[PDB]
């Protein structure tokens, strides 16, 4: 199917998490860790896999606010599993001004005021959180939320450096295998969820790079 | 519905022609009068319809670099039919007319964008812009960012404008095309070929389109 993740009424269009280095006074360096340019899934088919919901419960928030309840809540044709293949293969510089970032873009065709919940999780569990809201600009016949160049967190930075200092790619695909992320986007003003993200991560392969590949939950 | 028009290889993700207007000199206004923010179809990721092209052969330019010369190339995955409804409630009082349109693709290319403007199948106007893959958080982007729109098609916007009746637009309209071709500029194949045709807005929903494949 599509790149962006997502329907009509919300879809995720754009995503990197990053790291810019300054090397020189006239020069930049930019690694994308993991974007959504890259579709692993075929264009080819209109028509997206599933991936029976059940079986990922376990690797996301549970009871009370967590993912069956959010999925039972629906509208269930919002919610997706996004594999990510995360490009591990940077120089992280000694001194370099390094800036680590992440930055999304979402569209709608609604003029809207919505929420962004990121949860961090390990082992299935919730360890870091971030609620940021958004409010739409129209631009060329949508209305488009921008997150443009935001921090990372602390954890994610440190995460990050942990796992580069991993001896084996094995062994950072274990630990990458632990760590997932619940994107959930909500309507501030109705309480309806928009989209829900259920993200998944592996290291990329050679130099195939970052790419992601999106499932649609169903069940 | 589907966000995007195109192929694997290349896809036009944003598209608008428009009017921005200063009333006063801190105050803007931006119309659209087409775009493609708004798919009518019912899904999301549909399976599109197909139109049989040689109904639409001689709404486009024949002959030497016609419409079925560039089928007939193909490849014809890359060909379709796209119905725009213009949305004409603008009041026309500083003024810029402009277009704007952004292709994205997995591979790094140049691109050229042939725009030509037809009436009763004729070509009368034509474009040809020059594009360089600019690579953006993981993906190739092509942006052809605010540019202004040809002196014909200001002036047909304004008499389509004047006419007291949408009917009569309509009219009008149905002998006005534009067959937008992009094409790898170092292989010379054609990556996206969009014959479209238009109508006026009813739907207070405004601008809105609608896409078709193009089949033999
Ligand atoms: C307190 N708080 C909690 C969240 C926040 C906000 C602050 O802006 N977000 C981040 O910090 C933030 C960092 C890294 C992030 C993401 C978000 C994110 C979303 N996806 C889909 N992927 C993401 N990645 C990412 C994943 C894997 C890798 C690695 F290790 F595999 F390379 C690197 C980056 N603040
Ligand atoms: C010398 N030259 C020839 C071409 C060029 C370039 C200059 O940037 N392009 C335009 O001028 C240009 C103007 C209007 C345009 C388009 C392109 C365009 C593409 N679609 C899909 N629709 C488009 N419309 C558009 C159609 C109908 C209406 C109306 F009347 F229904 F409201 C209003 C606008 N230069």
């Amino acid at each position: 199917g599509p790149r962006s993740i997502g329907t009509t009424k919300l879809r995720l269009v754009e995503f990197s998490a990053f790291l810019e280095q300054q090397r020189d006074p006239d020069s930049y360096n930019k690694h994308l860790f993991v974007h959504i340019g890259h579709a692993n899934h075929s264009y080819s088919d209109p028509l997206l896999e599933s991936v029976d919901i059940r079986q990922i419960y376990d690797k996301f928030p549970e009871k009370k606010g967590g993912l069956k309840e959010l999925f039972g809540k629906g509208p269930q044709n919002a919610f997706f599993l996004v594999k990510f293949w995360a490009d591990l293969n940077c120089n992280i510089q000694d001194d370099a001004g390094a800036f680590y970032g992440v930055t999304s873009q979402y569209e709608s065709s609604e003029n809207m005021t919505v929420t962004c919940s990121t949860k961090v999780c390990s082992f299935g569990k919730q360890v870091v959180e971030k609620v940021e809201t958004e409010y739409a600009r129209f631009e060329n016949g949508r209305f488009v939320y921008r997150i443009n160049r935001s921090p990372m967190c602390e954890y994610m930075i440190n995460f990050i450096h942990k796992l580069k200092h991993l001896p084996e790619k094995y062994m950072m695909n274990s630990v990458l295998e632990n760590f997932t992320i619940l994107l959930v986007v909500t309507n501030r003003d109705t309480q309806e969820t928009l989209l829900c993200m259920a993200c998944v991560f592996e290291v990329s392969n050679s130099e195939h790079g970052a790419q992601h590949h999106i499932y649609r939950l169903v069940k």
